[PDB]
């Protein structure tokens, strides 16, 4: 079901050195920055970034890097990595790459300054891969009748990892195809078990290798020392990403970070907390059952006190929306070992089904748990929708319906500014 | 209660560039290899190490590296890690340290050969420090009338953390202490808390790099990627060491790890199984509960399907023996959450009272739980004497009293050649 390699999407942009697989994310705590990041493979041309805003046209220049890996016989092309600083909020930008040859122009729209009310759309997106499945999805989202201004990847990119020894090539055709939407909003990127790529039988034994280089984030922002957890801040939002594949013992460093940024986070500035992980604490289908458990045994307990108000997640190649429930009074002999309902708890929304190889898990638990609200084996994506700092609709939309259908919709009312009971 | 630097104990050995902080462990996976390992203060010397048997005096050469590591304003001196390989079994070494000056000599016995009935002594020591009571943990397994011929070490060495900027002068303080001890016979080395030392504060964010560089381990015999976690044999015994605070959710390395060396264990060639960690599965005390079950729900239902013997740990300031029970039956809404007697399971000893910084953990969950058989706070260490393929005897030894008096102490059934209940 993966899209052949002379596929329209996967087309080479012409022109020599020609820029390839652009795609931007936040470059900061806030959103006054950017990191722009792209490939050039006849050369390792330049890493400078010509930028403007559609008012003040005033042209700057930063200044980035450039970098090159190998995996098997497999040798990358030249990553340029590059960040744009203080920006204004709230206005649209243009930005150039590959000044020395080829240029190439896009832009985006830096998100408004972090505040009480302030609105915002976001995309979710999970377990993407690079299947017409794939395609569509991402056409469902980018055609979506509420305008998505930023995608939270909950994990699982190209899955290059299934092509044999990794194929890396299959990661340079998943960089060209999302570039379409990348390139023009940011994406927060998640990392999923594709991106491990642990491979000892061919000499190749870091995590997430390919991933890391050609993915950067803002980690150094919120004090993490790994990209693979870190957390920022957009518009009304507070985004915390963490690492399933990462360790999570009490006193490892993802562990200390997250006891110590759910203490930084405010309310006051950022009524929407929410978390971001590949691996659901929760999930009633068969795929992958239970291999939430260690993580949550961890860190619901944080989520429920610090009440937040999401946790997306990926991993299942379905959807899945979740009661406000908890499973925090367990003490190995007291019984206490099912989940109840907890209006401090979060919602926790698996959302894995953007297309991968083709591949829908259909096989689910039965009979359909208590704690799960809403289920079902049908590819597609979501869209968490800020109103405003009590209100947050999210919908669930499908590949087999229209772009503005919604086979599943329900409002979030924020566990901070409107503690009122939401269920369905 | 930490012994003061003028200690006899933490005394220099006299002479120029004199090698101090000697210490030795297995160099392979079947035991003809030895890691001799040391440091240097006055100059970095030579890594080269003299051997010979004590029957065929011919005296041999081996070539080892030397590195050394800053923490913060800490910079440490040279340290000497050489491997003697392709060494006969059962049989008494002598080597050499420090040929360019100062020279000193030690011994070691290379275990026997493995094989089913081939009976060995291993000591069980967790969480040492270096207080007094530590001083006295170590001086009871030296005059242990059953003579140890292998350490087994839980976890937490140094506790240097503990000092301001983790003063790693209590690193080198440590490795005098300890090698009257570790100089003639191998400790397995097993990473608890205390090594992790992240420190972001003072911009030291590599996870164990001071531990990691002073203490190291044959991890590449067992095809590991990692010295956190890996694999010996020794004599009838086959080890697993794990890392508590490593990644070990699915598909991480050491998840991956673990899975297939449990299938390359054979029980008709090494019959007793041992598993090693840092934070305890069981742990029915009030410090650190319920820590472990993170790791459990991973790993549990593996122990039992592949019958490990035992599974030892620390962490928790005081000695535990569990009943041979298993929690894997639970499904989140079935209720089965409760421990139930499984002789299919290892036994869990937490042993990590052998001194720390000098405090004990004696608050513990009341009333004693039924997977709890026996349980006491106070210092000691414990001995795991194999005697066939069938029967091993292990016996916690206390710091109050006499060297071979044994306040616990029960006899092991081989959970492979002699399944017979050994409950108390
Ligand atoms: C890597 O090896 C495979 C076959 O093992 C081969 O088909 C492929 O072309 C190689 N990669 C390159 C581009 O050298
Ligand atoms: C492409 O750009 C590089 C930038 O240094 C330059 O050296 C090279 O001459 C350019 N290629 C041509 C001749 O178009
Ligand atoms: C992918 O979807 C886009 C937008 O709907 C379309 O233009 C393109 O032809 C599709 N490509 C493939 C290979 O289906
Ligand atoms: C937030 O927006 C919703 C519209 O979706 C509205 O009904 C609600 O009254 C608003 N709440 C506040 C705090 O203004
Ligand atoms: C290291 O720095 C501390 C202050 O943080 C100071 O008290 C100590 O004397 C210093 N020691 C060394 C090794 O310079
Ligand atoms: C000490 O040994 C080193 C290592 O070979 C040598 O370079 C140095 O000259 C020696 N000095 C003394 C005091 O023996
Ligand atoms: C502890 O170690 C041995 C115990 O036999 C003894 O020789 C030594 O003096 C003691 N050291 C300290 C400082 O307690
Ligand atoms: C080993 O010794 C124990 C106790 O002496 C005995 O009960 C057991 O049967 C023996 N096992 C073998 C295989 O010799
Ligand atoms: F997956
Ligand atoms: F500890
Ligand atoms: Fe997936
Ligand atoms: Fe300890
Ligand atoms: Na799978
Ligand atoms: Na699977
Ligand atoms: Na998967
Ligand atoms: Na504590
Ligand atoms: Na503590
Ligand atoms: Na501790
Ligand atoms: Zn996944
Ligand atoms: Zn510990």
């Amino acid at each position: 079901r993966d899209m052949p390699l002379d596929s329209d999407v996967f087309r080479v942009p012409p022109g020599y050195n020609a820029p390839q697989q652009v795609h931007i994310t936040q470059g900061d705590l806030v959103g006054r920055a950017m990191i722009i990041s792209w490939v050039t493979m006849d050369e390792p041309g330049s890493s400078a970034v010509r930028y403007w805003s559609e008012k003040n046209g005033r042209k700057r220049i930063a200044k980035g890097k450039m970098s090159t890996y190998r995996f098997f016989n497999y040798s990358s092309g030249f990553i340029h990595h590059t960040t744009i600083r203080k920006l204004k909020y709230n206005t649209k930008y243009y930005y150039e790459v590959g000044l020395r040859n080829t240029t190439r122009r896009f832009s985006f729209i830096t998100p408004p300054q972090t505040g009480l009310d302030v609105p915002y759309t976001f995309g979710l997106i999970g377990d993407l891969g690079q299947s017409f499945d794939s395609n569509t999805t991402l056409s469902h989202y980018e055609l979506s009748p509420k305008k998505g201004q930023t995608v939270l990847f909950v994990g699982d990119l190209s899955y290059a990892d299934r092509y044999p020894n990794h194929d890396n090539v299959r990661w340079d055709t998943w960089g060209r195809f999302t570039e379409r939407s990348v390139a023009y909003q940011p994406w927060i990127w998640t990392a999923g078990n594709h991106e491990i790529e642990f491979a000892p039988e061919i000499n190749e034994t870091e995590p997430f290798k390919p991933f890391s280089y050609r993915y950067h984030v803002p980690y150094e922002a919120s004090q993490s020392t790994s990209p693979f957890w870190y957390s920022i801040k957009r518009a009304s939002a507070h985004i915390i990403v963490l690492s399933s594949y990462s360790a999570y013992g009490r006193g490892t460093p993802q562990y200390t970070w997250l006891k110590k940024e759910l203490r930084k986070v405010k309310r006051s500035e950022t009524p929407w907390l929410i978390v971001l992980m590949h691996s659901p604490l929760y999930n009633s289908y068969n795929h992958h059952f239970m291999e939430g458990e260690a993580m949550r045994t961890k860190f619901e307990a944080w989520f429920v006190k610090y009440k937040v108000d999401v946790v997306f997640a990926g991993h299942v190649h379905a959807y899945e929306r979740s009661e406000r429930v908890s499973n925090i009074a367990y003490k190995i002999t007291n019984g206490l070992c099912t989940p109840v309902k907890d209006q401090s708890a979060p919602v926790y929304i698996t959302i894995g089904d953007a297309g991968n190889y083709g591949v829908i898990d259909s096989n689910m638990i039965q009979p359909q748990p208590e704690y799960s609200a809403f289920r079902e084996a049908s590819f597609g994506h979501g869209m968490f929708d800020i109103k405003n700092r009590t209100h947050a609709h999210f919908s669930w939309n499908r590949n087999q319906d229209g772009v503005a259908v919604e086979a599943d919709s329900v409002w979030f009312f924020n566990r901070h500014w409107y503690p009122v009971d939401d269920s369905t």
